[PDB]
Parts: C-alpha cells; sequence; structure tokens
C-alpha cells in the first residue's frame, strides 16, 4: 500500500469527516505524514473537495501542508503533515479542564486561526476540540494550534457573484452539536459569526470541564439536537460564563452578530489580550500539558 510514487502507507492513528487515518512515510524524504483514507465505494465521497479546501488556504501559520492527494487500492487518499495530539487528547490528559492561561493562549491563537480561514472566503462549520491539533515534539511547532478537517467548509463568498452567500435555512444542520451556534441548530445557513460562537463554546468547555447541554439524549438525532439548542437558548451568557467577565463579552458580541457581517477579530483578540496581560500571563506557550507524557 503506497499512496502516490513515494508515501508508504503504516499503521491505524484515526477517523475524522468522510475518512480513516493512517501514519505514513515520505521514502523519498524520510519523513512522516498522516494519511486519510476514503473508500471510492463511499455513498457520501467528501476527500476530494476537503483537499481542494486546503489547496485554497494555501498554508498560512497553523494550516497543515497538503502533499499528495490520489488513488490507493481501493481508496482515495490524501496525505497531510503529520500533526501531535489534540486539543481533546490534551484536555484528557489535563483532567478535563484547562487554566485560564492556557485556554487564552489557545483562542488568541484560534481567533487569528478563523480570521485566516474567513480570508479565504471559507466558513469552516466543524469546531471541535477534536480537530485542533498542536504540532509534533520536538518540531518547529509543537507550541502551534493547528486546524484540520475540512470536509463540513463551505465558500461563503460565490465566486461568479463575489458577493456573500444569501441567508437561508436548512433541514441539516452542519458541525458537531456540543459546540454549534444557537442560530445553526434554527437550521440557519452559517456564517463567520457561527465558527466564533462555536469557538466560544469550546473556549467555555475547557474552562468549565464541560457544557451544560452535554448530557442530553433523545429517540432521534433531530430531537436530541433540539434539545441542545433549547438548553443554549434557556441558559444565559452571564450564568455560563460565571467568572470569566471577557468570554461573556465574547459569547455576546459574536451571538448579535449580522448573517453578513465581518466580524471585529481585533476587538475580540483584544479582549483577551488586555484579559491576559492584565492577569500577568506570559505568552510562553507554557501551556497545562508541557511536561505532562
Ligand atoms: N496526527 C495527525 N496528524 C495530522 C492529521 C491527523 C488527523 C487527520 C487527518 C486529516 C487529513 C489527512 F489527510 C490526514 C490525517 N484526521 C484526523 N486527525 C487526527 C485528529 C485527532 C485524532 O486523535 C487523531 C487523528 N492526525
Ligand atoms: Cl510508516
Amino acid at each position: 500500500l503506497m499512496v502516490g510514487p513515494n508515501f508508504r502507507v503504516g499503521k491505524k492513528i484515526g477517523c475524522g469527516n468522510f475518512g480513516e487515518l493512517r501514519l505514513g512515510k515520505n521514502l523519498y524524504t524520510n519523513e512522516y505524514v498522516a494519511i486519510k483514507l476514503e473508500p471510492m465505494k463511499s455513498r457520501a465521497p467528501q476527500l476530494h473537495l476537503e483537499y481542494r479546501f486546503y489547496k485554497q488556504l494555501g498554508s498560512g501559520d497553523g494550516i497543515p501542508q497538503v502533499y499528495y492527494f490520489g488513488p490507493c487500492g481501493k481508496y482515495n487518499a490524501m496525505v497531510l503533515e503529520l500533526l501531535g495530539p489534540s486539543l481533546e487528547d490534551l484536555f484528557d490528559l489535563c483532567d478535563r479542564t484547562f487554566s485560564l492561561k492556557t485556554v487564552l493562549m489557545i483562542a488568541i491563537q484560534l481567533i487569528s486561526r478563523m480570521e485566516y480561514v474567513h480570508s479565504k472566503n471559507l466558513i469552516y462549520r466543524d469546531v471541535k476540540p477534536e480537530n485542533f491539533l498542536i504540532g509534533r515534539p520536538g518540531n518547529k511547532t509543537q507550541q502551534v494550534i493547528h486546524i484540520i478537517d475540512f470536509a463540513l467548509a463551505k465558500e461563503y463568498i460565490d465566486p461568479e457573484t463575489k458577493k456573500h452567500i444569501p441567508y437561508r435555512e436548512h433541514k441539516s444542520l452542519t458541525g458537531t452539536a456540543r459546540y454549534m451556534s444557537i442560530n445553526t441548530h434554527l437550521g440557519k445557513e452559517q456564517s463567520r459569526r457561527d465558527d466564533l460562537e462555536a469557538l466560544g463554546h469550546m473556549f467555555m468547555y475547557f474552562l468549565r470541564g464541560s457544557l451544560p447541554w452535554q448530557g442530553l439524549k433523545a429517540d432521534t438525532l433531530k430531537e436530541r439536537y433540539q434539545k441542545i439548542g433549547d438548553t443554549k437558548r434557556a441558559t444565559p451568557i452571564e450564568v455560563l460564563c460565571e467568572n470569566f467577565p471577557e468570554m461573556a463579552t465574547y459569547l455576546r458580541y459574536v451571538r448579535r452578530l449580522d448573517f453578513f457581517e465581518k466580524p471585529d477579530y481585533d476587538y475580540l483578540r483584544k479582549l483577551f489580550t488586555d484579559l491576559f496581560d492584565r492577569k500577568g500571563y506570559m505568552f510562553d506557550y507554557e501551556y497545562d500539558w508541557i511536561g505532562k507524557q
């Protein structure tokens, strides 16, 4: 099982949106890589569109490099830069709470990461801790929070018109229920606001250890999502964000954005960098997980 001229496929490492994950090696360069495989027989093929989105991003900071897309036996394969553990993995290592300092270092970076994605005319639509990975150990980039898995992304600027996509409502909801915006639950088309709201939910998950809508079950997926959305609507921001005034300010701001509105990314960063400085924290990448296995 080679992918392309030069990538050897090795052991299983994980799962993502519309594909499975192996360690690989570029034999020509003696460098390890990650390989996502999607069965060619897939009823709902997502890997090639994902490849196109990575190419549209180029590389910015925290964007994994993509090396190859092509067939591999009965699979389509995409070869990516190998990264380190996800924020969910690191959260588990840290007993499922992060310090304010760690959350702020994450948040400052991910506001910028999302601004970059939005600058390439994409919305992300799959915010979750499993999709944010540090770099590799002893790598120049173990400190950097990367974004992966663009299978659910969407162009929000139509390349034909150069205009923002129109507002509309949808039957099917995109993304992870725990983090999605309130408007996502209501079947609205997602836009830039929704990515930033989902980040806010994720930040609060890290600070609190959990979100209050986590334990909800139902007989249908639709009912489950409805109950989660209902709890999000029913939970005041001042309650969710007790003890974190700046998070309350962030969440209120993003929840109140118009569908078409460009977020004030500078404002949101400044909420958090002003807080960071006021607390006497140093931006030294000494996250909670440093010095753990
Ligand atoms: N360590 C690591 N390096 C780069 C990408 C991936 C990864 C990928 C991936 C995406 C597209 C590709 F072409 C290859 C891999 N999808 C999920 N992940 C990780 C998510 C976190 C999980 O605990 C392990 C797998 N993994
Ligand atoms: Cl290997």
